[PDB]
């Protein structure tokens, strides 16, 4: 089939872009690079199944561009990722995470693409949720502008859908992490630990270091994206996590026993939008889609930490 | 008090300011007349009592404002309010309507605003709902662009009351007529009927005219808005209608007997976006508020009317 795949310079958009060309599709990449990195994609500079177009999807022209591309199903993960940032700048956050979606979505009506597969956030969308592991029917409670525009993305293109039958299904990640996750970024614990330990730079937890999330490889919600492209999942929302909760603490001896070396983190003050605990209830994604993930916190660090490794 | 009302030169917010300034507040006014109209506002020309402030929400500095007028209570009436217009540009419409309302709320959260009373759309926020009459337990499912941005308007103001404790109430009216609504546009009826009746100028109902609405006074609507605007119903959402159907050829028929003209409409191709059922459990609002709607829709309707009859 014919993809396009926003935020495809991205940590996820590029591994998804590689994914999608191994699976036979031919791939159109678009991103503008506010946080995405060349690199993630310099290896495909001669194949001719891929076409990489530079855009902002707040300003570009994207019924253009999709009316150039057909695309059948567009993968949206262009996004502004880091919830401080959308705390200090709720409206920048709101322009590309919500307008651009918008456009996106009308774009995409006129221009015959059979399904969006949306971005959502798992891990923050529920805001502090009634239980734990966290299922899709508990209702979104958003703490953040990064998690409110997240929400209001799924419903603008269920709204598209209820009124142009362009389907949608949305992938809700817990906290990704794996090979390519920018070490240089402000948001990406994991690659952040991992850096830091390698380069024995200091490094830090926030409030008691107590904080837990979920933390799925990158090559599992890779998975899930392929998976809900199909005619399946139509309308709804998955999960996309391990449902394993690990505290900001534990991951630390978690990558510094893969790196090797000191386990003393710094304790620094809590952040604003930030959440206590996040789990995800992935059961309707096992039922629905048939996805489980397969790789493990201990080797999903290792995996990341020997790659760190290698390219530091 | 002090207070700020957005929207402020159109039909329902216009009302409000004069129910806000007979209350014995102070109020200021803020509009960039995109349908509203100074006529609406001229005869407060040489209260004290009120200022006006020439603003568009997605571009203004309204922090500077908010820094300057204070308000304790922002009633935020602002909006792109045509359903078909959301259709053919919602890229416009989610401009106005999320980031006008993001924009404001980052703006009161930091002048030390106590509440934000939100306008949202009870008519068509629910699209097609569970049940009639619809509770607010119901699931918000939007169906047209222009109800997408008013649910997301809730969720972030929602998000900011979590973020900073700015306090915020969601007005959601069903289909608000009376005095002062434009009789000139594509959106409210009652005020096209009338005054293209009175005028002896064709009218017009959509489809085979059975579709409903719920009918509410604005004189009513404004009496929600100042009950909300205590600290009462903190975080909450209230249908404000009358939990009557009313169909279009028997609204039709009512302005028909009110004015006194002929019940003859003309049938037209159904409108994209439009519901073909709204009509609002209004028990909420009596509980938590004591807020019933007092006028009937013959009543309403002959007062509407009659405006257009002794209007300047
Ligand atoms: N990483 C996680 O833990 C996680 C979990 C849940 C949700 N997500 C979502 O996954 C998606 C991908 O995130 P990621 O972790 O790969 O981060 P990333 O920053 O590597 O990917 C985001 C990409 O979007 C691009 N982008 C940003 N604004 C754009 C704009 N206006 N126009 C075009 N492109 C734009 C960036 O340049 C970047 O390449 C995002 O939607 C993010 O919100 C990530
Ligand atoms: N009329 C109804 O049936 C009804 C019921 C439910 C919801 N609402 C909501 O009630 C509010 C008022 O609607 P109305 O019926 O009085 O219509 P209206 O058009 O008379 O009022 C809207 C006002 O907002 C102003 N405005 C629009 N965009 C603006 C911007 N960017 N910056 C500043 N001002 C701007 C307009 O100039 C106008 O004065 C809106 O939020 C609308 O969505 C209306
Ligand atoms: O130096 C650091 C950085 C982070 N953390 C902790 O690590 C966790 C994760 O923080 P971070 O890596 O910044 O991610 P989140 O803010 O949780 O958000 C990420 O995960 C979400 C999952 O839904 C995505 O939506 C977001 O885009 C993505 O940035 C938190 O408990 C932080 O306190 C530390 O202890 N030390
Ligand atoms: O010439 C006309 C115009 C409208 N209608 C009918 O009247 C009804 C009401 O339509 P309209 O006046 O355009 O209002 P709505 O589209 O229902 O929306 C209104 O009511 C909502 C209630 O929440 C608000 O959110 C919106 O801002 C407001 O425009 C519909 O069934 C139309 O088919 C006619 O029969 N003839």
């Amino acid at each position: 089939m014919r993809a396009l795949v926003t935020g495809a310079a991205g940590f996820i958009g590029s591994t998804l872009v590689d994914r999608l060309l191994a699976d036979g599709h031919s791939v159109v990449g678009l991103d503008n690079f506010a946080t995405g990195r060349a690199t993630n994609l310099e290896h495909l500079a001669d194949n001719s199944a891929h076409v990489f177009v530079e855009a902002d999807i707040v300003t570009a022209d994207l019924h253009a561009i999709l009316e150039q591309h057909r695309p059948e199903v567009v993968f949206h993960l262009a996004a502004q990722i880091d919830v401080r940032r959308s705390v200090a700048d709720p409206q920048f956050d709101a322009a590309v995470n919500v307008i651009g979606t918008v456009r996106l979505a009308e774009a995409a009506r006129q221009t015959g693409v059979r399904k969006i597969v949306h971005t959502s956030s798992g891990g923050s969308i529920y805001g502090t949720p009634p239980e734990y592991p966290t299922p899709e029917t508990a209702p979104t409670d958003p703490a953040s502008p990064y998690a409110a525009g997240k929400v209001a993305g799924e419903i603008y293109l269920n709204t598209f859908r209820h009124l142009y039958g362009l389907d949608c299904s949305h992938i809700a990640p817990a906290n990704v992490y794996g090979p390519r996750q920018d070490p240089h970024g402000e948001a990406g614990v994991v690659a952040i630990f991992a850096q830091a330990l390698l380069s024995g730079k200091p490094t830090r937890v926030f409030g008691d270091g107590t904080n837990t999330r979920d933390y799925v490889f990158v090559d599992d919600v890779v998975d899930a994206f392929v998976r809900v492209s199909a005619d399946v999942g139509g309308g709804l929302r998955f999960n996309i996590g391990t449902g394993k909760e690990t505290s900001d603490r534990q991951l630390h001896s978690a990558v510094a026993a893969a790196v090797g070396g000191p386990d003393d983190p710094e304790f620094h003050p809590p952040r604003l939008g930030d959440l206590k605990r996040s789990c995800l209830d992935i059961g309707l994604a096992e039922r629905v889609l048939g996805w489980r993930p397969q790789i493990e916190l201990a080797d999903g660090v290792r995996r990341t930490v020997e790659y760190f490794r290698h390219k530091h």
